[PDB]
């Protein structure tokens, strides 16, 4: 009725019995082209977009035409950032894989709802299926399990959300009768959905207690212990420690084995953050920088940063996933809605899975040489230059560094370091990110880009000496 | 290393065309296939016909036949929503333009956690939320952010009204000593359980008004319980009226609501995830009258405005009060604000991009008139029930959802939950109709939501005629 009205587009929807096959058909090609043509060349475009700056948006009366809305897109991928540049080099965001792309087509073209089974009946299993599985990668054990969710910072939040409802029995009665106040520790490198996630679990920001890091942005086990010593002497109630696996502005791994050792002496969950490191369980050659990840009470874990799966793709992994069932879901196989912080959730199931047999796990175990390969070159550029520091010692393919140019009084260091990031991005088409770190404005490199090579290297340190020698 | 043997020659998209056209024959392969299903959807039953064996991540790639069969087989094992068949859940075939919005955001894969990440989509998104919230009349200073489903809208909001009222962003409200509560009507969504469990509320501080026989909040009954809370000792501090109930479709009146919480000084929360729509039928807009004074609202394009899962939203009338009562205090290099910073989620896919094209490929008009279709559907089916004394409804209906079961006469009251069961699996397996069957009032009852463009006035006779067949 409303399909066949003047009021609808010809194209609004796609008619389950082929009759406007011809003309949805079309439509969704010249789609495909311009996006093929966009991707096959990426390389055309600079890694970031040219400045414009827009007005106050109308939603239209009537339907738009084909024309405008292939401009719009047109628009909208010429203004976009451009991680497909072999350029780009500054974030933990990739260009995605190939099926990453087709499988969230395949997911929006199906539309189904992973809040229960019976909207997601293939995807829910093999969702819990594939989690269980990945869950053996990190050596979990036979209990384990978790679910996707949309971002690392959902994963962190419905980690401590578990980690609070066990230590305070607080899923009914809230945690508001409470005379000790309950606190978390985390490396003052880590990441700060922490404290977002503390904000609203109802424990405030400041509940998350930051604890030294090394010279190499490491969390220090002496420092754990004697800032929960100090906790328990205040009259507050440590629940939780978080170790992470990848720091997101050094990338650096902490030492998981001690950290755990310590949180298990002292009765507090364990949670690891590997949103990004991670990915090295698809690494024979450096796996081994996770050991001691095996015994955390939960994980959290960004398939979207270093296993290119298109945005979103995260996932909390709990050790024991009959946990959820005593300690998260509310009073009322498992609707996935009932224990994730979501309802309604896209399919990323379908993007994960066809990414991952794609790829393979020999696939990212190259990738993630490769990617080391690149960071160490950057590493071996920074050591021959005078004028500029290592951050420290790296974990992962992520180099943070900056200028700190003697005929320069510190006070200028940022002006400098910024000065530079802007050059780098106008002349060489190059884009490093400009993190606040230690006080101070650093580069920082994060080597994802399959395409990027030596070159680009060499031709950023190139460009770093022209403008370092003015 | 893609040179390497060890990567398929399309993992990925060369960015200087080296692949080209290898990665052009992948992609064609998958877009026809899809394009077979869902312009072949009516073929397909609106549920799969009916348990997997453990998953193995393979050492080596995959072949693109493995791949696509896969694909073949997750879609012949998915809900069919494009099925006319399918007038079951609030869940609908997606428009054309949100399938291929999709495909554009993943393609750029941007990051809404910040501008530097999403240069074009982050100040869009700002300024298409800004244009929504003036449509719900929320005023000048009305903003909000997009969020991964309606339950972190929810979430959200319930979050800020919190933190104004406590201010508990840097210490939290462990120090309280009178426990804060919520009020919402007994037919609102779980996801205030849940949030208020996730804000260290405890579940059990969402406390239940009384509805109508309609389904709809006791003005009267919320006053009481706002003086019973403070009574016992309790901290009320936020008010939520639903326009739009899961189970029955109901709409709390607003304006009353809201009337009451302005006069108790409580946070006046509108859940419009599905109701929310309305704005724009100008027919049925009037439904919404009280939600223009709301201090948040959330809102669930991906059901009635057909974008593809997810898309929702929570607007704010004092956009500044996420600055204010959110934001906390403080990764990357104008004064905008990283969108990462004023939402639950950090990153973020670019769901504005299915949302931006297709409000402007159907239009307020394209809307308005599939709401009127799917009213039309829903009066047909409140029609059929009234004619048929063994058919009870639910209640009056408010949006384009119909709840109603048997209460047959001649079985007793004790069979009528295993009677609508059975009547539910044989509407799906010999009429290939879903309706859904959830628990309300403490019993089993079948449930229509009219969303589908290409459910009819047939497809109703139809059920009708299987449910005469069943109780004959
Ligand atoms: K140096
Ligand atoms: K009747």
């Amino acid at each position: 009725n409303a399909m066949d009205s003047r009021f609808l587009p010809a194209t609004a929807f796609i008619d389950p019995e082929g009759r406007n096959r011809n003309e949805v058909e079309r439509l969704v090609q010249q789609v495909v082209d311009l996006i093929l043509a966009k991707l096959t060349g990426a390389a055309e475009r600079p890694p970031m977009p040219e400045t414009v700056l827009p007005g106050p948006i109308t939603i239209p009366e009537a339907a738009a035409t084909e024309a405008t809305l292939l401009q719009a897109i047109r628009d909208m991928v010429d203004g976009s950032m451009n991680p497909a540049n072999p350029g780009y080099i500054g974030h933990m965001d990739p260009m995605p894989a190939t099926m990453a792309i087709l499988g969230d087509l395949v997911a929006a073209a199906v539309n189904n709802n992973m809040l229960s089974l019976e909207m997601s009946p293939s995807f829910s299993r093999l969702e819990t299926l594939l989690l269980r599985a990945i869950a053996g990668l990190f050596g979990l054990g036979e209990q384990a399990g978790g679910v996707l969710t949309s971002g690392g910072s959902l994963a962190n939040l419905q980690a401590l959300a578990v980690a609070r409802n066990v230590a305070f029995d607080s899923v009914e009665p809230g945690i508001t009768g409470l005379a000790q106040r309950p606190v978390i520790f985390a490396s003052e490198a880590a990441h700060t959905s922490l404290q977002k996630a503390a904000m609203l679990l109802g424990l405030g920001t400041a509940a998350v207690i930051p604890v030294r890091a090394t010279a190499d942005s490491r969390m220090d086990p002496e420092d754990l212990r004697a800032r929960i010593d100090q906790a328990r002497g205040a009259g507050q109630h440590p629940f939780c420690v978080v170790a992470t696996a990848g720091t997101t502005t050094t990338g650096n791994i902490d030492p998981l084995a001690e950290i755990g050792a310590i949180a298990r002496e002292h009765g507090l969950w364990f949670h690891v953050d590997a949103a990004y490191g991670g990915a090295l369980v698809f690494s024979e050659r450096h796996r081994w920088r996770l050991a001691g990840i095996e015994q955390a009470d939960s994980i959290t874990f960004n398939p979207q940063k270093w296993l290119y799966v298109a945005k979103t793709c995260a996932m909390v992994l709990f050790r024991d996933a009959g946990v959820l069932e005593r300690a998260f879901r509310i009073p009322a196989f498992i609707n996935l809605g009932e224990i994730g912080v979501q309802g309604t959730r896209h399919a990323d199931v379908v993007k994960l899975w066809l990414t991952l047999q794609h790829i393979g796990q020999q696939g990212y175990a190259r990738l993630i040489d490769d990617g080391y390969r690149l960071a160490e070159r950057v590493v071996e550029g920074v050591r021959q230059r005078p004028f500029l520091r290592l951050a420290g010692e790296i974990d992962t393919n992520i180099v943070c560094f900056r200028g700190e140019p003697d005929w320069l009084p510190a006070e200028r260091w940022d002006d400098w370091n910024a000065a530079l990031q802007a050059l780098l991005l106008r002349e060489g088409k190059i884009f490093l990110s400009l993190p606040v770190y230690r006080g101070g404005r650093w580069l920082r490199a994060v080597l994802l880009n399959p395409y990027t090579t030596d070159a680009v290297i060499d031709a950023m340190f190139k460009q770093i000496d022209r403008f370092a020698g003015r």
